[PDB]
């Protein structure tokens, strides 16, 4: 079971935005996909500055908008199967300001 983010790490000014791409490698039949941020919480598209779209059952599109510093972090995509197998990717945002 495997789970890979691309891209692998990012950096997004602050205010802009960016998308990652989860997608597990092979037959996510009976598989749930669920993004994570640095802070631990289940992530979804109610949230502010934050979209998560489901766009099959073997990959989820996180993306960050009008970003934040404190958006900054380790976010983690986790696939769970029907059998009880799990495995996770990590990407690791950074936030950033310069001359513009």
């Amino acid at each position: 079971l495997q789970v890979d983010i691309v891209p692998s790490q990012g950096e997004i000014s602050v205010g802009e935005s960016k998308f990652f791409l989860c997608q597990v490698a092979g037959d996510a039949k009976d598989k749930d996909i669920s993004w994570f941020s640095p802070n631990g919480e289940k992530l979804t598209p109610n949230q502010q500055r934050i979209s998560v779209v489901w766009n099959d059952d073997s990959s989820s599109t996180l993306t960050i908008y009008n970003a934040n510093i404190d958006d900054a972090g380790i976010y983690k995509c986790v696939v769970t199967g029907e059998d009880g197998s799990e495995s996770e990717a990590t990407v690791n945002v950074k936030i950033f300001q310069a001359a513009a």
